[PDB]
């Protein structure tokens, strides 16, 4: 199974000079949920972004550079070796392999955030003619979650 994991806004906007551009305890959640001990595929980019591993599941970034090395961090050289990957894979980011990627996955599990953010990284245009809707639930409004969002899983038709 290889799927996407991302969040991004009304626009597609998913990141702004290395950060995330809202803070959402709530999708950190369904982040854990859905990866821990699964595999995380990404970019070099959105792997230096975060700076360390994410704990209890595979990290597996993907990079050009050969001298590339973490305590961690599985390294892969091309789009072939994600195919050669064992168990349910998600494609984390960043803009560059979800271009790459996107018209590969199985399916989708997007965090819609009901925002319009100042971007630099966006996601790729997709149409509902050709992902079916498996489900879509919102995410609540609290103390710390401020921002309306909604966790999309979408399904290739
Ligand atoms: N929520 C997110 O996903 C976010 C991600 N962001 C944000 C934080 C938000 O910080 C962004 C960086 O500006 C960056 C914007 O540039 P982007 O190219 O989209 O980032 P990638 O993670 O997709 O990294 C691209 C790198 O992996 C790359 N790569 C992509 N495809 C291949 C490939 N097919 N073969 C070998 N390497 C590849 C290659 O790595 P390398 O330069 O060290 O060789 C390439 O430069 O995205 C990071
Ligand atoms: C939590 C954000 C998020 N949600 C969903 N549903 N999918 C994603 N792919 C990302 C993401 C992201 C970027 C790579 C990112 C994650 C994290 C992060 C994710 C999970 N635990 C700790 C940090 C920190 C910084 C980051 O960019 C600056």
């Amino acid at each position: 199974t290889l799927s996407i994991l991302v969040a991004h806004d009304l626009q597609r906007v998913i990141g702004f000079e290395n950060q995330l551009p809202w803070h959402l305890p709530n999708d950190l959640k369904h982040v854990k949920k859905l990866s821990t001990g699964h595999t995380l595929v990404m970019g070099r980019k959105t792997f230096e972004s975060i700076g360390k591993p994410l704990p209890n599941r595979r990290n597996v970034v993907l990079t050009s550079d050969t001298s590339f090395n973490v305590e961690g961090v599985d390294v892969i050289h091309s789009i072939e070796d994600i195919y050669q990957l064992p168990g349910h894979v998600f494609i984390f980011g960043g803009q560059t392999l979800f271009e790459e990627m996107i018209d590969k996955v199985d399916d989708m599990y997007i965090t819609v955030i009901e925002g319009k953010f100042r971007g630099d990284t966006f996601f790729p245009p997709y149409t509902f003619e050709d992902w079916e809707v498996a489900s879509s639930v919102e995410g609540k409004l609290d103390e710390k979650n401020t921002i309306p969002h909604t966790f999309l899983h979408l399904i290739r038709k």
